[PDB]
């Protein structure tokens, strides 16, 4: 019954699409308990043809995920827990600091 | 035509309920040159019972709002320009100040 999930985490969403966990764990630790909650995810797309500073490429041999990807920091949207689906995987510690930077660049925060 | 959109700006958007713009000027002026795009916005709700770190006092003889409100930085979501309706009013230099200390501690930046 306890619906767990991370920061960095990639889940299957219903926005249905992958998305990576960007909330802080407290916030999600909070969802856990109460068996409800909103998360705030960043959507994933396997067009990789431009990456803008915004998005952060995430490769394949560590997400989960089939091809490379990229984290789309610029649709970031929060869902209620009922709208995680399934887990996927997760981007390495490497890619989740990237995100950060894309996070903080498109949401203008220095 | 142009649609112009800035961070920091209060707008009734459709979800029909005000937001604060937050993300950076130069996607919304990306926004504003194409007519379509993608808009980042926080929404505001005047019920001020328990106001979090994740969360800003808004105060009503700033923003055009006509009751103190808060910003909700967990319910963080984008938006279709198409999704602006109108626009309300800003908050200061100061609660943006704020807003971007809450948006960092929802999203585990630091």
């Amino acid at each position: 019954p306890e619906l767990v999930m991370r920061r960095g985490e990639i889940w299957q969403v219903s926005l249905q699409r992958p998305a990576v966990v960007v909330s802080n764990d407290r916030a999600n630790a909070t969802a856990t308990r109460l068996g409800r909650g909103v998360i705030t995810v960043v959507p994933v797309t396997s067009n990789i043809a431009k990456v803008y500073p915004f998005q952060v490429l995430l490769s394949a041999t560590t997400t989960g995920l089939q091809v490379d990807c990229k984290a789309q920091a610029e649709q970031i949207r929060s869902i209620a827990t009922a709208a995680l689906l399934r887990p996927i995987g997760r981007v390495s510690a490497a890619e989740l600091a990237q995100l950060d930077e894309a996070l903080k660049l498109h949401l203008d925060l220095w």
